């Protein structure tokens, strides 16, 4: 039968007999994502351009406000880390719950003007310390995630939710404002045919990345070369990696020596989705999910996707170390 | 002062003292684009998955454009990426314009929710002969109007005509295309290059060297960034709004490239030239190619003029 | 073949060879009505209740209609139930039409969610002098177009002009008005009567007797049914669609009626007459009343012609 | 703090420490209501009129039938119901054993039939009981008096879409925001006015009125104490008329006459849910002889008379009615 996000989570949440708090958190997040989607699709833009006479908020800020407010009022969270905010937000005591959430409310906003995909990325942790809530509660390794995923505001809006039972994909039906389950227990292809990275950094690449990409374009075994795709929005590039397989790279380069993407709310959520889908995600040195963060906005290199492709890259990496 | 597409084009048409047929055409096209956008955003998908107890999206998109244009009384010949032969409008509905379109561009990848789009070019029928595919075999220089709809994070219609390029954002709350950027011009030189570098082994030597200069600039300037969505509408629109260069050039598998002249290259080349950019095959302007087959391919390199001219310098060096 | 409000008006306008101003006006009204419908259905209400951490609807609806009509370049004088004096369009946006409208008919009503609507009447400015409130003082016989949008279970625009009455359903998936009922004609005689019987104490004897004939018919037919929503657009639209009669008569506690002649009675009378119905004050056709004040009231009895004639027979008895 | 139907119900239930089955039921009901609302507002009607050339024709079902299919399918798949009674089908629907939950639902999927083509308000009425018999579930489990209701209410598809939900604590109203498909709490713990100024019934039937009804309506048009006469409103859709009665006060009547000596409306999925909403809002609902909620049904489709609304107005009707006994 048909299933919706709310019903799917409600029913899985009744089964494993948890405190109900994660279900409440996810439902509040879903509401925020639907509201972001509506704003990203520009519903009501006519009023901004004077339809009612001579006359609000950048999408970035509004998306952050929507996630912040819905998570606060879920009574399920205590610490919230957002790409938008310099410091972690500590939820007021009367609305504090069990969970810590790191999120990027509108990934890809530097591509909004060209209208390409934007998205929301989130990662959810159980607060581990009994201390008063603080930034330190978000400094957990991605291995500690209890749920993670993203919403892609693409040609359609889809929510990908990873939990320790696997990855499930929901399509927003805007006629009824309902996320419909359309792909259950998804697994990434063992090996793909697409590679995805910004090759404009070629001058600054490590020898390992340089060699690996040369193998994709000029296969030593004379097989067909991989195709290339790079949207430049991480949700779009990672989602395509999930559904068609292949490999996504945002390595450190000489000008971003610790990486470009942010560990807490870009790399770790996507690494968790990948691993729950049977894929891999590495910094080169170690699994993304094993990095122990020290700073909430710290960066990380990331190479992720189909296991055979990531293993091949790691083989090239070991040769150059 | 707020402007919808409907109001804008009609007011422009009055000042041009036309009959109104082209305005009627564009209105019918916009209605089709709104319907494509709604289906692309998956309105009603809950019913397909059983909420109450499977045509392809680009077939439906083709049917929408075909039906809306036929019933506009403004068209006589319709060439679609979707259809083997040109469609001849029934005599009682024939108007004076010929439309070439790709109803859902980039749609072999809707599975990843990548941007998709609709591309269109509109010609005046040039002879009084009985309508046929020959009426669609005009060089892009002959275009009366061209553009695209981009179904991305939001839905946008870019409309190019003799006057220039104007961009309209679809407000889905009221189904109006609102004018948001007027008389758009591309920047003289950009900092993004866009092509499928997985073809690298088969590149023409000039393409190899040009792309090498983007990554390793001989003057030690900043390397260009790379973007390649693999959807023509998305890649061209980014080129328009940010500047830079987009390439689908000729080589081995493809002495004529791979994109199609009538409903991919020509509409995009026309938008580009009206916005102050360029679009070349490497040997000529795209808009100067006289087609002989409605599905014929053309190489295309387009975008900011300084970038396209720099590509042509490397191209001549290898010629 | 499918048709839309925009395409229907535009093809009808190009045919008639008028100045195009009426087409521009109706398109601007279309846009305003879709924006009102969106707001009436409470799109975005979550933001009012703090989802991210200010006008009432009647005011917003007035602003939408006023702004969109002004920017149509088709109007010169605008009369709204919301504004004490007529609005004079500034010289650089002036066209030749006068519009009287009720931007959101239904007031003691929004809070209980029953149907509301927008009513409009479009008169042509005869004179050649500077426009003023006096130009809106014209009989309904000078209407060139009139109708209403009903925001009910669905949103419908009913448009009457000299060719007759046509009904368009708003498809909110694509934000387009779809032609669904062409050349509408009201039933010759209906079976429903519609008025507020709470005024029975103050009813004129002719109204009292007519209503008794509906409840106890002199020929032993079945009694009429009664329906009274209390929103004029809803009651009149039901009258048009199912037949019957609608009454807001002069009671002794207000001898000129309650409803306003210019932007409630006249537009509805015009729709009715163009659909083969009738609309009377009791003494004369609503459309023949010559107003002396833009907000003057008039009694109205309208609907199926045999039903209005039967009321008039009773009315002439009490003389 | 903003509140949605889902979150509001979720946390009221945790306070009551229920199983969560009722919350699950209500969530699935809300999904059906959103789908009904989208169809009633005519989303996609352009495809019915040939926008894509008439190759694309659900969609073609009448709204009545679609609405029943939507409610039936979402309640079945909720895993919260065992017996479902709809106006549409002669017999009660018994949920497949695999999907069986503990609740019984009686509903009117799209109240207002002679009424869609003129675009008047339509709506969805529902009443929710707990199964009590230990037997295999059967039609008999729906034959409970309105007093046993766990929850009831309606969706009104009017100028906007509103869900009114009554439970033993009281009545709450949620506005559907169609931009995001969320029911927003806009009016909490709603109470009806003690006495109103509007009366609601089909006066075209006057020839067939009970003399008690005739007298009462005469009293509202020509008050004996020389007070202002009441205003009259009759939409002809029960959900619209009852919602107006709830919001503005007054009285709504569908009493016994000639075409129907037992009234016209159906007890299980029209009269009882509105009677439960009214009583939870401080109002009344009588057949004339007894409370609607105290009628013990023997037939899932039996009719009942109903007079409901502001308590002072209903009491006054009852005094006239007793005087004609
Ligand atoms: O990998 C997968 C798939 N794991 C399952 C996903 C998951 C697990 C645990 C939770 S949980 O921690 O939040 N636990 C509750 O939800 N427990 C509860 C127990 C009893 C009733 C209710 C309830 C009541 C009313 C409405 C909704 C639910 C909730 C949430 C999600
Ligand atoms: C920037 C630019 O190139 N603008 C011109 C775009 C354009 C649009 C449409 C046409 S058209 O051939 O379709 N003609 C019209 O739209 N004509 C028109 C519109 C509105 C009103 C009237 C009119 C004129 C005179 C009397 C009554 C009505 C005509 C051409 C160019
Ligand atoms: C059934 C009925 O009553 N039909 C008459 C409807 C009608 C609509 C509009 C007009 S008009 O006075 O506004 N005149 C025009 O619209 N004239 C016109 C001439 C040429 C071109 C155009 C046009 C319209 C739309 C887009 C482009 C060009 C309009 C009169 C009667
Ligand atoms: C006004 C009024 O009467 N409110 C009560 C409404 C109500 C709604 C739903 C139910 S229920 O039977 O379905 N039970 C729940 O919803 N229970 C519930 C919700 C959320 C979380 C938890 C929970 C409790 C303990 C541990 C984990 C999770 C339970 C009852 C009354």
């Amino acid at each position: 039968d048909v299933n919706t996000l709310t019903r799917f989570v409600m029913e899985e949440g009744r089964k494993a007999r948890g405190t109900g708090e994660l279900t409440q958190l996810l439902n509040s997040l879903c509401t925020a994502v639907k509201a972001i989607s509506s704003a990203v699709r520009k519903a009501g833009i006519a009023h901004l351009y004077g339809i009612a006479g001579s006359t609000v908020k950048k999408l970035d800020v509004l998306s952050n406000d929507l996630v912040m407010n819905m998570l606060k009022s879920s009574f399920a969270t205590c610490v919230l880390v957002s790409e938008e905010d310099k410091h972690a937000i500590i939820v007021e005591p009367e609305k504090r719950g069990k969970y810590v959430v790191c999120f990027d409310p509108l990934d890809g906003s530097s591509n909004i003007d060209c209208l390409v995909s934007v998205g929301t990325i989130f990662g959810i942790y159980r607060k581990k310390s009994t201390d008063e809530p603080s930034e330190k509660d978000a400094l957990q390794p991605g291995r500690n995630l209890v749920a993670a995923g993203y919403a892609l505001y693409g040609s359609a809006t889809m929510l990908v939710l990873a939990m320790d039972c696997g990855v499930n994909c929901f399509m927003l039906d805007p006629a009824i404002g309902e996320f419909i389950l359309v792909d259950k227990d998804v697994k990434i292809k063992k090996k793909g045919k697409i590679y995805s990275l910004n090759e404009g950094y070629a001058k600054d690449f490590d020898p390992a990345v340089t060699e690996y990409i040369q193998r994709k374009k000029f296969p030593p075994d004379n097989s067909a070369p991989y195709g290339a795709r790079y949207v430049g929005s991480m949700v779009a590039d990672v989602h395509r990696t999930l559904v068609y397989g292949g490999i996504f790279l945002y390595p450190a380069n000489k000008k971003s020596p610790n990486g470009k993407l942010r560990l807490l709310y870009e790399c770790n959520p996507m690494a968790y989705v990948m691993e729950k889908a049977g894929g891999m995600a590495t910094t080169g040195k170690e699994a993304v999910l094993d990095v122990i963060p020290t700073d909430i906005h710290q960066r990380a290199p990331v190479i992720l996707g189909s296991p055979d492709d990531v293993l091949e890259f790691l083989k090239v990496y070991e040769k150059h170390s």
